[PDB]
């Protein structure tokens, strides 16, 4: 089954309003993924123990924490998989994404900004010598803008959609527009 990352390299980045929605937005995707009959094998990465994260994770959803299907670790991506394979997905990349492939691992920053705090992914993707890939929002949404920073549940349905073969304007249905 193929991997899909969520990378918790983030939380020093953030105060108490934003990893809480961040944590909301993770416990919605992992939702959808157990929704679909073709799921992703989802990977929470760089999770650091006693971290802010797994502390809000263990003190106010326990219940839920201990249910979810999934592999969580303290190890980076780069950890794991072999970096050939490797894909971090960020707005702020010079890459516009055209084919959704089956062989790669699309990694996704765990990150609540308001589009406040650019290239912050781009830049931890860079220094690893990581490829990155931007949604090709701009392409099959001329006008309609909204912001281009989408949140972590709706990255995940539209990497659903296309894993399960749906073209562009089918995947990018869940973009809220205006
Ligand atoms: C709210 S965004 C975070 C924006 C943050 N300032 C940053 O530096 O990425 C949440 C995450 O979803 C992914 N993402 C959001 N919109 C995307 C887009 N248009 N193309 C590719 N990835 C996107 C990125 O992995 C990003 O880290």
């Amino acid at each position: 089954m193929q991997p899909l990352v969520f990378d918790m390299a983030y939380e020093n980045y953030m105060k108490r309003k934003e990893l809480q929605n961040t944590v909301s937005q993770l416990l919605e995707s992992e939702g959808w993924n157990r929704r679909n009959v073709d799921p992703f094998h989802i990977y929470f990465c760089n999770l650091k123990i006693d971290g802010a994260l797994h502390r809000e994770l263990v003190k106010r959803y326990q219940e839920k924490w201990d249910k979810l299907l999934l592999t969580s670790t303290e190890k980076s991506h780069v950890d794991l998989f072999p970096k050939d394979s490797i894909i971090y997905l960020t707005a702020d990349s010079p890459n516009v994404m055209t084919t959704f492939r089956h062989d790669k691992v699309y990694v996704i920053g765990s990150f609540v900004d308001k589009s406040m705090q650019p290239g912050t992914s781009l830049a931890k993707a860079k220094r690893l010598n990581l490829a990155t890939e931007c949604l090709p929002l701009d392409k099959y949404l001329q006008w309609e803008i909204g912001n281009k920073n989408l949140t972590l549940d709706q990255m995940i349905r539209i990497l659903l959609c296309l894993k399960n073969n749906g073209n562009w304007q089918e995947a990018l249905q869940f973009v809220p527009k205006r």
